DNA sequence: AGGTAGTCACAGCTGATTGCGCTGAGGATTAGACGTGCGATAT
């Protein structure tokens, strides 16, 4: 199902907030079935910062 | 000795990725009192 998000303005100055907010739970939730599991979210963070280590070399 | 498989000079495409434009808030940047001066006027 789409994930609603409440549009609150930032607590800081009124430069540009209006900020989106997406509820914990559920962002976790999609994560976990996008990716199967915690353990694959980390091989891909992983392989992601060693991918962007390799770019910048 | 013959055939072909990479390989490099470009070019195209794709999928991403990350990177700056969108404004807005908390901190450093000359006309009345007071005198004079002068001229018309009390003793």
């Amino acid at each position: 199902p789409p994930l609603k998000f409440i549009v609150k303005k930032n607590p800081h100055h009124s430069q540009w907030g209006d900020m989106k907010l997406y509820l914990k739970l559920q962002i976790v939730k999609r994560s976990l079935e996008v990716w199967g599991s915690q353990e694959a979210l980390e091989e891909a963070k992983e392989v992601r910062q060693e991918n962007r280590e390799k770019m910048k070399q």
